[PDB]
């Protein structure tokens, strides 16, 4: 029989986002929360949602297979330390857009290293669709994606160093250099442009998109999101929940 | 002159769907009805819509070039017998999603045979986009589609036997095995996965998608639907209405 | 450093459309105006919007890098003459859909010549998605587009002569002949079918799509629009504003 029907929820996931962000980043979080809610129709998993990460010390995080951060990262020492302990003890992460933002004022070296080394460098403006290219066509995140496709509008970040420079990072999707020169207000002219990657030392994926209220208009990118979430969940060292 | 402008409506079509179905299947029917209404702007055809197939014995069906079943099939003996006579006398059908659902309690062998032999076997859950592949790139349904593309979210059915096992069936679109393992709650791991086909003994096409309120977000799948409808309509043994 | 961040708005653009048009052409204009408004978040450029082109003699047009005509062309002699002088003195144009419509009753030979020679010939009906093909994969308008893709629904125009017959026209995107026979009410069976082009004697692009309230459902076509606008703006003989 080719199908494994769940008898009970398979794993637990936590969504964290903030309402204290530019409007477009709140809009994305709201819609992405709907996206994940719909993935949990029929209670395939346990999904908890919060705007307040202060209530989640490590002891209350450890039960989660994955934390999905839609728009921001922890900003207080206690929250940051809880997240670090979680990730260092085999926790899962799916991060979007400004959840990875960091700069000279972040003062969180653990997180810069968790991301693969990249500090924010530059971005195009305004948000626009772009041609994207799959770096590894065999990977579970991208095996059922077209090798290249146009992703819907976002503003896109470069980092320094590029995450690709880290041999422990696998870049999975990149913005094509065919997009250059990229931008109308703020124009990006050259450089490496990874947009989805994983630091292989952690059970984590980062996706650079997540801006505004039209990110779910295309099946292709929607499938990338499903795949990203599924991959991180499947890799739990305690057992692949999809085999239960 | 390369264009044939209609002087009058070209053919008649009937949409049948039910409101007595899970919410997502009612939503799809409603949106698909809008899709077809828009195709009939300017009265290219006569479009009648019903939620009550009991009012349509064979004598009242025979005038229709095609019946579009958006979410369900006839459930009473009288309705089933009217539909059988219609299809056996050269009628047209475009069916979606659970319009083909059948199982050990259906007790309608004519319809299982009409579909090509397949009884419901399994499905993934939750609805998600998937990579789909065109089986015959030359066919009128698929000649202007990309050879592979991502279709928007649905839950997808396997059947036993596969409709492909029937030599009288032409499979037109299939879910790629690159999608395996497919599912988060209910996981499909292997098997043939046709999703659009025609039993060549009838003027009919079946499309497995049709779930929820976001099935029309992509041009590509929208074009598949146009093409499916146009093909069945064009094949009327009484004459191709598009030549009038 | 690979990015050029604007210090001030880079150029000025004018949108003109009419509310005195079929509903679908007003809907497109409204949504396209939103699209351009969003491109101007953060004041990358100066964007002025009007439904009344009578207020724009040549002296008041000359300051604009580009005029975007979403649904119609000037109909009075004074408006037509202002637009002619503007375009003959290095002005920019991005036109959509019925902004290029012209027939035996237009009586504006300058404009027929500006467009590349084509008078309206025929169209399919109803609006539907179609397979489109990039004619020049290296051009700034199309270099980051897939070589072929399905565009969302519009009704599509043929012209006589084809704009392609003019050696001064570069055709950039064409409706594939794989779409033939095209139409349900009004059926197009053959012929050249360019849909995006530029008369190289002017700083102008024409895009045939622009019908209804669902033209922005796909990233790919959205990217074509961004690229079309950016290309015309970049070519200003007074200097590429993106270098400032
Ligand atoms: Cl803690
Ligand atoms: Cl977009
Ligand atoms: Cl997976
Ligand atoms: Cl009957
Ligand atoms: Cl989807
Ligand atoms: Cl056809
Ligand atoms: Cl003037
Ligand atoms: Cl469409
Ligand atoms: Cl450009
Ligand atoms: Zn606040
Ligand atoms: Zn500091
Ligand atoms: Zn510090
Ligand atoms: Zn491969
Ligand atoms: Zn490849
Ligand atoms: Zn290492
Ligand atoms: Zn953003
Ligand atoms: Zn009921
Ligand atoms: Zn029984
Ligand atoms: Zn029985
Ligand atoms: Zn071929
Ligand atoms: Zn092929
Ligand atoms: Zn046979
Ligand atoms: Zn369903
Ligand atoms: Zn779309
Ligand atoms: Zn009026
Ligand atoms: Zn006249
Ligand atoms: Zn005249
Ligand atoms: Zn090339
Ligand atoms: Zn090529
Ligand atoms: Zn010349
Ligand atoms: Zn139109």
């Amino acid at each position: 029989y080719p199908a494994n029907y769940a008898k009970a929820p398979r794993f637990k996931a936590l969504i964290y986002y903030t309402q204290h962000a530019e409007e477009a980043h709140v809009q994305f979080a709201e819609q992405a929360t709907t996206f994940f809610k719909k993935l949990n129709y029929g209670d395939g998993f346990v999904l908890d949602i919060t705007t307040d990460f202060s209530k989640y010390p490590y002891e209350k995080l450890k039960e989660y297979n994955v934390i999905i951060m839609l728009n921001t990262s922890p900003n207080t020492k206690a929250e940051r330390d809880a997240f670090e302990q979680y990730m260092e003890n085999g926790g899962g992460w799916v991060g979007f857009h400004a959840a990875a933002y960091n700069d000279k004022n972040t003062h969180w070296p653990w997180f810069v290293k968790f991301l693969g080394g990249g500090v924010f460098y530059c971005n195009n403006w305004p948000p626009q669709p772009v041609l994207v290219e799959v770096d590894n066509e065999e990977h579970p995140v991208t095996k059922n994606l077209p090798a290249s496709f146009v992703a819907p509008a976002s503003e896109w970040y470069q980092w320094t160093p590029s995450p690709r420079q880290n041999k422990d990072v696998e870049v999975l999707l990149s913005l094509s250099p065919k997009n250059y020169p990229l931008g109308i207000k703020d124009v990006v002219n050259f450089g490496d442009f990874p947009i989805v990657w994983s630091n292989k030392n952690y059970r984590m994926i980062y996706l650079n998109m997540g801006h505004g209220d039209e990110e779910f208009i295309d099946g292709t990118q929607n499938l990338l999101l499903v795949n990203a979430f599924r991959w991180v969940v499947s890799k739990d060292k305690s057992g692949n929940p999809f085999l239960k």
